[PDB]
């Protein structure tokens, strides 16, 4: 751990949360625990809350690798990110195979409400859909869409809405980090839409997983996810491609500028654990040393 936590500053700032992607495995290795402990105030669970963990087989849940982050993190008194619902990856081909329209909908209103009664009240957020958008801004069409309809997002929505009241409804994509990319402005649309229509989508979270460079952009960006009305947006998955301290800040900044902001998610906490460790795109490197980037936060939320 870095002896001054980014939670804590970002805290002082008036934001709810800086925080990481993690799950047990990292949890009991290297320094994991204690960076987190230390530097952050929130968790997302990196694969052990996705449906082919816990429900690789048709009403035969697992919780063992979600529970234990749940605890551990309150315990330590970690925010949670519920991660994620629905979506076309990590999806057991029990699942991909249902053709029928009443057999997937009834699959999927009790994988979403299973999961999160079982957590109820401990989760702050949750990832209800996620990646739903083709990169020309139209609906990815993903078995949920070809087999239940569009109303496979407002049947989401209103499901979890129903299972933990308390819980804020967050629909998740990428790509989103531009103001003039076709997804970004149909994500912003659609949400209007869907929002003007009574469905509960509390937040749009915006992955962020950026090349170098591309930092400047979602000063412009975050601004415009946030005019699509909902009560919180946030960065959800954040990384950066050579982890420059330069798109670092201007990420941060982009959050600190739009009130709704709640806060960020980096996805991993050591470079050689990130889903792309050849771009070095975390905070902390291979030796679990904060780089640059981390201090670039620190002194910038100063």
């Amino acid at each position: 751990q870095a002896a001054q936590s980014v939670d804590q500053l970002i805290k002082a700032r008036g934001k709810v949360y800086f925080g990481v992607a993690t799950d047990q495995n990292r949890l009991t290795t290297g320094k994991n625990a204690a960076i987190i402990q230390a530097d952050f105030g929130q968790v997302t669970p990196e694969n052990s809350m996705k449906w082919d963990a816990t429900e690789p087989s048709q009403g035969n849940f697992n919780f063992a690798g979600a529970d234990y982050l749940v605890n551990w993190a309150q315990q330590n008194g970690k925010l949670i990110r519920g991660h994620t619902l629905v979506w076309h990856s990590q999806l057991p081909s029990w699942v991909s195979s249902i053709t029928d329209k009443n057999t997937l909908t009834n699959v999927m209103k009790n994988h979403i409400t299973t999961l999160m009664t079982r957590y109820k009240g401990k989760i702050r957020a949750w990832d209800v859909v996620n990646e739903a958008f083709n990169e020309d801004g139209s609906l990815r069409q993903t078995v949920f869409l070809n087999v239940i309809g569009e109303d496979y997002i407002p049947i989401a929505f209103q499901t979890a809405r129903a299972a933990d009241p308390n819980a804020k409804l967050y629909i998740n994509d990428y790509n989103l980090d531009s103001a003039s990319y076709p997804k970004t402005q149909a994500i912003v649309n659609r949400v209007k839409q869907w929002r003007a229509a009574g469905v509960p989508i509390d937040g749009i979270g915006s992955q962020t997983h950026l090349s170098a460079g591309q930092g400047a952009g979602v000063l412009q960006a975050l601004p415009l996810l946030a005019s699509a009305g909902t009560p919180e947006v946030a960065i959800t998955e954040l990384d950066v491609a050579g982890a420059s301290p330069t798109d670092y800040v201007n990420v941060v900044n982009a959050c600190l500028n739009v009130q709704s902001c709640v806060g960020i998610t980096v996805w991993g906490v050591a470079d050689p654990d990130s889903w792309r460790a050849s771009t070095t795109p975390l905070l902390f490197d291979g030796n679990f040393n904060p780089k640059p980037a981390y201090n670039a936060i620190v002194q910038d939320l100063q």
